[PDB]
């Protein structure tokens, strides 16, 4: 039915939605076996979809590495917003941890390996993500599994003497800094990527509340924050998650020794 470039959808093949995309199966129309997935927007939230995919655009035509989900082509007009990207054939993180329940300490290297690659990119490029949650993070079985991370609607440019302040990303993931309205940059995302990684070995977010409001409550009244690391947990782990959910940025680990870390050793 659709075509966007030399790329063609149908509406039928639905992967899914959110507030602000809707994503459908496609394909390329001289190369069938080439699997895209379209973003579209979101109608119901019509300008604010509008304006994440277009700031999505803008970041990922930036962006080539095997670690971020490629933008094959893009099509923006002044009352639609078309993304063109690789089709992930494993679907997300979320949806893997949630059947796992949680990951060895093997396959968190490996995925955490990944994403380091991914965010030595946007370090060099002076992007921050924003929004690094496991909904985000996809699977591809090019044979051997690669994770991408996705969702760029957040992202900016952030220049390296300045911080930046808008209120966005998702509360469970947000560092305090953001999450108590203050002024952050790029280790904001190192925390997020420590929650990950945290979940994915307890199979929880290492600071539970009701809400987002009780987080932040939580994170304002608490001045140290120490996570539960179980007893098992290796020596390098243990330390690259203590140090990743530091709860002042100033403390928090930083891009070189995250990208240096022994945990990620081979
Ligand atoms: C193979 O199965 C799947 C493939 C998927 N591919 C993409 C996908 C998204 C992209 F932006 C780019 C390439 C992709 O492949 N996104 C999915 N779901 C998205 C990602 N997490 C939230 C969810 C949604 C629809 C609310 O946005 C997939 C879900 C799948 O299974 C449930
Ligand atoms: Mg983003
Ligand atoms: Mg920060
Ligand atoms: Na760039």
């Amino acid at each position: 039915t659709e075509t966007v470039g030399k790329f063609e959808f149908s509406r039928k093949d639905l992967i899914g939605h959110g507030a602000f995309a809707v994503v459908f199966k496609g394909r390329h129309r001289e190369k069938h076996d080439l699997e895209v997935a379209v973003k579209c927007i979101n109608k119901k939230n019509l300008a604010k979809s509008q304006t994440l995919l277009g700031k999505e655009i803008k970041i990922l035509k930036e962006l080539k590495h095997e670690n971020i989900v490629a933008l094959y082509d893009f099509q923006e007009m002044a009352n639609s917003v078309y993304l063109v990207m690789e089709y992930c054939n494993g679907g997300d993180l979320a949806d893997y941890l949630h059947a796992m329940r949680t990951l060895s300490e093997d396959t968190i290297r490996l995925f955490l390996q990944q994403i380091a690659g991914a965010m030595r990119l946007l370090h060099s490029k002076g992007i921050i993500h924003r929004d690094l949650k496991p909904q985000n993070i996809l699977l591809s079985n090019p044979n051997s599994i690669r994770v991408k991370i996705a969702d760029f609607g957040f992202a900016r440019y952030l220049q390296s003497n300045m911080m930046a302040a808008t209120l966005c990303g998702s509360p469970m993931y947000m560092a305090p800094e953001v999450i108590m309205s203050q002024h952050y940059d790029g280790k904001a995302d190192l925390w997020s990527i420590g929650t990950i990684v945290y979940q994915c070995l307890t199979g929880k977010a290492p600071f539970q509340a009701s809400s987002p409001q009780d987080l932040r409550l939580f994170y304002e009244k608490n001045k140290t924050l120490v996570p539960t690391i179980p007893r098992e947990t290796s020596a390098p782990l243990r330390q690259l998650l203590l140090a990743l959910l530091q709860r002042n940025h100033k403390d928090r680990m930083d891009f070189d020794e995250f990208f240096h870390h022994p945990f990620l050793d081979a």
